[PDB]
DNA sequence: AAGACGTGGAC
DNA sequence: GTCCAAGTCT
C-alpha cells in the first residue's frame, strides 16, 4: 500500500543531517529526556531550552529532584506555564524513586501509570531512551500525517489520535523507533510548518496526498477555539513600616496551584478596594489603583487591578499568608501575571 | 468528550 | 486578531 521503506529513506537521511544538537539531545539518560519532554508538552523548544539547562544544574538526577523540595521544583518552573506538569513529574519521580529505587521503568504501562506520562510521553522517552518502539505523536506530529495521508478527521477528537498513532506503528521503522520517533517530530518543526509549510524542500515530497493535491496549506483539521471568560482580579500590594509585603500561597488544587501571589480577590462586579478591604479583615487600609493590566491563560483572562495598602501588625500572620521582606521576594514562585504586578508597583513607588 | 490548565512567539 | 507551542488530567 504505502511505500514505507522508500518513505523512511528520505526521512531519517534527512534527519541525520539536519537535526539540531538540542540539549537534551546530548544522550539518553531517560531523566533528562523525561525531564525535557514534560518541558516542551505545549511549549516552544526555544523557550524551554534556559529552563532545561537551569533544571538539571540544580536537579542533575532523578533522585536529586525527588529529594528536593515541592517549593524548590516549583521555583525552577517558575514562568513555564501549566505548572502541574512539574507537580506531577516531581511526585511521579518520588515515585520512581521508593517504589522502583530510582529507575525510569521502561514497561509503558507502569511508566504510563506514573503522574504527567500520556500517550506522547510514553513514546518519546521510551523511544528516545529505552528502544521501545511506542509512537511519539505531538500536535507536530499530527499535522504531518493529516497532510500525508491526508487525513481530515478533527485532530481535538482523542479518537484521531489514536488513528494516527496506528498509522504510525505501520510506516515506522521499527529498526530505530527513537530516530523514526525524533525525525518526525523534527520535520514537523523544521519543514512541516503551521503555516506556509516548505513542501518543495520537503523529503518525503513525493508521499504528500496534500502537497499533490495542493491542500497542504489546508490542514490539519481543527474545531476553532472557544472564545474564553474575562475576570475581574483586584490585588493588594500591602507594605508595612519596615518594607515587608504580604503574600500568600494558593491552594494545591485548580488555576496556578501552590504558587505565591499578592492577596486578591475575584471581583465580578465593582466594589475592588472594598472586597479587597473585607477578604484581608477575614488591619489594613487601600489607596487608588495604580494600573490595570490583562493577562491571558489558555480558558481565561485575568483583567487586573493593583491597589497599594499599608499594613499594620495587629496579629500573627497564619497560614496560607507569609510576611516577606522585599529583599526576599525573589525567592518564592510567582505566576507571571503577579510578577508583573509586582513590577508595577515598584515603577509607581519611583 | 471536551473543559481546565500558562505562557509566549509567529503570522 | 489566530494558531500553535514536541499534552494530560478530569
Ligand atoms: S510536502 Fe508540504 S505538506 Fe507535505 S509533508 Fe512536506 S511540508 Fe508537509
Ligand atoms: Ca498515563
Ligand atoms: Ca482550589
Ligand atoms: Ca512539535
Amino acid at each position: 500500500r504505502f511505500p514505507a521503506r522508500e518513505f523512511q529513506r528520505d526521512l531519517l537521511d534527512w534527519f541525520a543531517r539536519e537535526r539540531r544538537d538540542l540539549p537534551w539531545r546530548k544522550d539518553r539518560d531517560p531523566y533528562k529526556v523525561w525531564v525535557s519532554e514534560v518541558m516542551l508538552q505545549q511549549t516552544r523548544v526555544e523557550t524551554v531550552i534556559p529552563y532545561f539547562e537551569q533544571f538539571i544544574d540544580r536537579f542533575p538526577t532523578l533522585e536529586a529532584l525527588a529529594d528536593a523540595d515541592e517549593d524548590e521544583v516549583l521555583k525552577a518552573w517558575e514562568g513555564l506555564g501549566y505548572y502541574s506538569r512539574v507537580r506531577n513529574l516531581h511526585a511521579a519521580v518520588k515515585e520512581v524513586k521508593t517504589r522502583y529505587g530510582g529507575k525510569v521503568p521502561d514497561d509503558p504501562d507502569e511508566f504510563s501509570r506514573l503522574k504527567g506520562v500520556g500517550p506522547y510521553t510514553v513514546g518519546a522517552v521510551l523511544s528516545l531512551a529505552y528502544g521501545v518502539p511506542e509512537p511519539a505523536v505531538d500536535g507536530s506530529v499530527m499535522r504531518v500525517l493529516s497532510r500525508l495521508f491526508l487525513v481530515t478527521d478533527d485532530i481535538a477528537k482523542p479518537s484521531t489520535r489514536k488513528r494516527f498513532e496506528q498509522i504510525v506503528r505501520e510506516i515506522m521503522a521499527y529498526e530505530n523507533p527513537g530516530a523514526f520517533n525524533e525525525a518526525l517530530i523534527e520535520l514537523g518543526a523544521l519543514v512541516c510548518t503551521p503555516r506556509r509549510p516548505s513542501c518543495l524542500l520537503c523529503p518525503v515530497q513525493a508521499y504528500c496526498q496534500a502537497f499533490a493535491e495542493g491542500v497542504a496549506e489546508e490542514l490539519p483539521v481543527k474545531m476553532k477555539k472557544t472564545a474564553v471568560k474575562q475576570v475581574p482580579l483586584a490585588v493588594a500590594v500591602l507594605a508595612d513600616d519596615e518594607g515587608r509585603v504580604l503574600i500568600r500561597k494558593r491552594d494545591s488544587t485548580g488555576l496556578l496551584a501552590n504558587l505565591w501571589e499578592f492577596p486578591s480577590c475575584e471581583t465580578d462586579g465593582a466594589d475592588g478596594k472594598e472586597k479587597l478591604e473585607q477578604m484581608v479583615g477575614e488591619q489594613v487600609e487601600l489607596t487608588e489603583p495604580i494600573v490595570s493590566f490583562e493577562h491571558a491563560f489558555s480558558h481565561l483572562v485575568w483583567q487586573l487591578t493593583v491597589f497599594p495598602g499599608r499594613l499594620v501588625h495587629g496579629g500573627p500572620v497564619e497560614e496560607p499568608y507569609r510576611l516577606a521582606p522585599e529583599d526576599e521576594l525573589k525567592a518564592y514562585a510567582f505566576p507571571v501575571s503577579h510578577q508583573r504586578v509586582w513590577r508595577e508597583y515598584k515603577e509607581w513607588a519611583s
